[PDB]
């Protein structure tokens, strides 16, 4: 099948801003993009080359870390709560597409309690 486009990184209609919390950049996705675990994260399924079948019929949501990077990267994010969802989408996709105790799985949930750990730790808004 064909791969979806991937989701927008920027958008001239969206309003953009950066905030002190928007550390989400700096801190919380550096911290996640550099363990082992993260490289099935950083870019969007491509269902034909990994071989997931049905990928794009079960998940209409789809998204990854690269696509959070440039968001962030291109001040797309009004707030952090929008980010932290997007990461959560994330998570969530890898729970719902995979079963229960797939390696996959047990990856996005050691990433999700390190996200967790960082999340607990956003500074007020200057
Ligand atoms: C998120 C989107 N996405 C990308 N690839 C996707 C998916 C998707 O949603 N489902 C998919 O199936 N794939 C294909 C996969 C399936 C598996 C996969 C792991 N291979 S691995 O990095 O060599 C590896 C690492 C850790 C291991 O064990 C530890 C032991 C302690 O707890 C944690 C697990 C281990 F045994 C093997 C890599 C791509």
């Amino acid at each position: 099948s064909m791969n979806p486009p991937p989701p927008e990184t920027s958008n001239p209609n969206k309003p953009k801003r950066q905030t002190n919390q928007l550390y989400l950049l700096r801190v919380v996705l550096k911290t996640l993009w550099k363990h082992q675990f993260a490289w099935p994260f950083q870019q969007p399924v491509d269902a034909v080359k990994l071989n997931l079948p049905d990928y794009y019929k079960i998940i209409k949501t789809p998204m990854d870390m690269g696509t959070i990077k440039k968001r962030l990267e291109n001040n797309y994010y009004w707030n952090a709560q929008e980010c932290i969802q997007d990461f959560n989408t994330m998570f969530t996709n890898c729970y719902i597409y995979n079963k229960p105790g797939d390696d996959i799985v047990l990856m996005a949930e050691a990433l999700e309690k390190l996200f967790l750990q960082k999340i607990n730790e956003l500074p007020t808004e200057e």
